[PDB]
């Protein structure tokens, strides 16, 4: 059949942390920064404790967490475990400088090609690996792109991520919300999802960060996304962006999914640039920009199991 | 390391062209004759579309694009940009004409010296800035030089050209189908490009044309050209080249790629030439030849930006 999934799912103590400060709240719950302190071991972990009880919700923050705890990679945030509490809580390793998205647009005029660059390849790394865990993200976006420091990316939110079987090269899925301006043609006109799929969404989300945070076809509807990508058109060519670079996104939105670059790839073609971001990036200043008790602290990414 | 290539890659809207007429087909696909109407902006532009889908084929095609785009010169081909539809297509400006080697064969009785002069300027000129790009062409033969005008010429098909690094003078290829007949000896032995080897190869184009058409080595099999040109033979002198043009020939044709004639140079001998064309090309009858809604149509040389 398939392989067994051996990934270990941790229960933590709801007295083992100490919300410090709300993060963020509204649509499905309300976030939180705060310390996870197991029982002894001298040591603090700075997490972030996502937290109504419907049974329409439990059921999906359960599955985000099958997810997340099936996956073991430097570029995809690491799950820390569960609480079952009244309402459940997700506990997840903290990233700091919160999600590109956001990061990129306050940040702008001190964003230079090496780090633009560079998260470009992390992200690639994080989605070839969750290539090879046959796992296919389905909303793959700088939001959806954490940032532990300046220098260190990882991919989150498996909400609406599957695990194809054996031999599944295609996931068909049914109705519901979804990204369209970030989707492939085939998943917008026959809702399917393929690891290329994730590759048009890569290109679409290397365009956000090049563009300093824009907004995809940032007027058009929705209803029309479909039409327009039909007619032949994409995202333009971002003021930054070398025609090299530029090449390299139009690729990942061929029509024929097996046109478009490979994950492992987009890793390669990305590290070569990177070795000289000057080359492939024309950002004005570049060269002059800068960017980024507690004894007991330690990454969670130095704590293992 | 090198400077930014900051072409820009335009994507256009299949709903923009209207496909007139086929113009061929076969080999790579079929190319069409067509006219491309930016929407509002009331200009018509006479284009060639060239248009299944294997990840082989569109790989290259793009390649083609990269460089097209990233040449600006009036002896040239101007790529207008792509239209990415279930099959790729590659929009450039419509040459008429044709290409120039079945031009000379089609009207030599009508072609005189200035034009055989004015025609080898020209190419000279955009080879010359093609090195100036650090571009060796590969591939430069009177098929690969369209005609807009019996007036101007454009060097076209970059389907094997290269774009030389910083300082990388040479050019090291591996296997693949290849004009024998019309490359350097260092090409063929050794699988090494240099702007000195394109050099070679517009020598065999002149003689091409002087020739009226012919067919280099005429006879000869692709496996013997190594050996006869190693013999120090050399193609023929054409009838109506006085020992003048045909000594500029042969120059092309020396084995020490630096005592060949830079593109630079070609253009200077072939301008001063052209200012007394009987006196170096004689052609019977010569001084007695002639060569040759649509209403908002404007040529693409015209439309920038």
């Amino acid at each position: 059949g398939e392989a067994p999934n051996q990934a270990l799912l941790r229960i933590l103590k709801e007295t083992e942390f100490k919300k410090i400060k709300v993060l963020g709240s509204g649509a499905f719950g309300t976030v939180y920064k705060g310390l996870w302190i197991p029982e002894g071991e001298k040591v603090k972990i700075p997490v972030a404790i996502k937290e109504a009880t419907s049974p329409k919700a439990n059921k999906e923050i359960l599955d985000e967490a099958y997810v997340m705890a099936s996956v073991d990679n430097p570029h995809v945030c690491r799950l820390l475990g569960i609480c079952l509490t009244s309402t459940v809580q997700l506990i997840t390793q903290l990233m700091p400088f919160g999600c590109l998205l956001d990061y990129v647009r306050e940040h702008k005029d001190n964003i230079g090609s090496q780090y633009l660059l560079n998260w470009c390849v992390q992200i690639a790394k994080g989605m070839n690996y969750l290539e090879d865990r046959r796992l296919v993200h389905r909303d793959l976006a700088a939001r959806n792109v954490l940032v532990k420091t300046p220098q260190h990316v990882k991919i989150t939110d498996f909400g609406l991520a599957k695990l194809l079987g054996a031999e599944e090269k295609e996931y068909h899925a049914e109705g519901g919300k979804v990204p369209i301006k970030w989707m492939a043609l085939e998943s917008i006109l026959h809702r399917i999802y393929t690891h290329q799929s994730d590759v048009w969404s890569y290109g679409v989300t290397v365009w956000e960060l090049m563009t300093f945070g824009s907004k995809p076809y940032d007027g058009i509807p929705a209803s029309e996304i479909s039409s327009i990508l039909e007619k032949g058109e994409r995202l333009p060519q971002p003021p930054i962006c070398t025609i090299d670079v530029y090449m390299i996104m139009v690729k990942c939105w061929m029509i024929d999914a097996d046109s478009r670059p490979k994950f492992r790839e987009l890793i390669i073609e990305f590290s070569k640039m990177a070795r000289d971001p000057q080359r492939y990036l024309v950002i004005q200043g570049d060269e002059r920009m800068h960017l980024p008790d507690m004894d007991d602290v330690v990454d969670a990414d130095e704590y293992l199991i």
